[PDB]
């Protein structure tokens, strides 16, 4: 599905920590990670139920 989805999960930097859901194409669903609220990438979502619906197969 798109690009977005298969990106590396990134903490990122800085200390604004903020729990978000990303795609692990190889377990192909969705895990949570910390964002620290810099230097990030766009697979990054604040649920994992619009993780699943942008990201998953099925």
């Amino acid at each position: 599905e798109t690009d977005i989805c298969k990106l590396p999960k990134d903490e990122g930097t800085c200390r604004d920590f903020i729990l978000k859901w990303y795609y692990d194409p190889n377990t192909k669903s969705c895990a949570r990670f910390w964002y620290g609220g810099c230097g990030g990438n766009e697979n990054k979502f604040g649920s994992q139920k619009e993780c699943e619906k942008v990201c998953a197969p099925v």
